[PDB]
């Protein structure tokens, strides 16, 4: 029995199926009264809830799942035939999302790509049918979000315009993406100031605009 299989059984008891604010709510009080996860939580997801409604993405890219609670987050917010592609390496996580996202009734909206970012990214296009992406949520391993920037970029997946929206800039702090998102001209970066999920320590979202090569 694992935290994961707790959440989401705790979600299957408490929330309203089909409902994806309750869903979300249910896995927020879980979080807070019984055992800390690492879900975006309610603090930084209202500034995710606000940025989403402003650039309405037709396809957002997620990378690192969970337990589902951020990819529940961005599709309740989705207009109709917009998607949401994300990426989880773990499989029993993988799982635990894909029945979170079953019982929010968003399935329809998400895809869960099992599987590492560095090996996933370059199959997109021919295995999705993507394009570019409207906006990606960097959630994964705090060392990945430069490198798959990188790779983002390498494999032609970022347009000008093109929305990064990075957790955890200050805690666990992802020094070297954040360091070089606000150097290079290739990127307009903002800065959300917030809180650690379920916690007071400060933390915050980078929203980093790709400017084209
Ligand atoms: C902070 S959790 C994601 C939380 C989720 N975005 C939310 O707010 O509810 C980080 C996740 O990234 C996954 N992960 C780490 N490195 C990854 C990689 N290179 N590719 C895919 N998933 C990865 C972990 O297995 C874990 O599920
Ligand atoms: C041992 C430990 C220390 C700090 C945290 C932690 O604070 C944390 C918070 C996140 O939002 C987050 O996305 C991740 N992550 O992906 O690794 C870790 C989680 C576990
Ligand atoms: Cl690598
Ligand atoms: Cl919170
Ligand atoms: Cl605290
Ligand atoms: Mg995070």
């Amino acid at each position: 029995d694992t935290k994961e299989q707790r959440i989401l059984r705790y979600v299957q008891q408490n929330a309203k199926p089909g409902d994806p604010q309750s869903v979300l709510e249910a896995i927020d009080t879980y979080c807070t009264q019984k055992e800390w996860a690492m879900n975006v939580g309610d603090a930084k997801g209202q500034i995710m809830d606000a940025v989403i409604r402003e650039y309405s993405p037709s396809l957002v890219l997620e990378l690192g799942a969970y337990c589902g609670y951020s990819a529940v987050r961005m599709a309740r917010l989705l207009q109709p035939g917009a998607r949401l592609l994300t990426m989880e390496m773990n499989p029993d996580y993988a799982a635990i999302t894909q029945q979170m996202l079953n019982f929010a009734g968003l399935q329809d909206k998400v895809t869960i790509l099992n599987g590492a970012s560095q090996d996933l990214i370059p199959q997109l296009k021919k295995k999705y049918d993507v394009d570019t992406l409207d906006m990606v949520f960097l959630d994964h391993w705090k060392d990945r979000y430069l490198p798959d920037t990188l790779l983002l970029e390498k494999c032609g997946l970022l347009r000008k315009g093109t929305v990064l929206l990075a957790d955890n800039v200050i805690v666990p702090g992802t020094p070297d993406f954040l360091a070089y998102v606000r150097g290079s001209s290739s990127f307009e970066c903002t800065h959300y100031s917030s809180y650690l999920e379920y916690m007071k320590v400060v933390d915050g979202l980078e929203k980093a605009i790709y400017q084209g090569p």
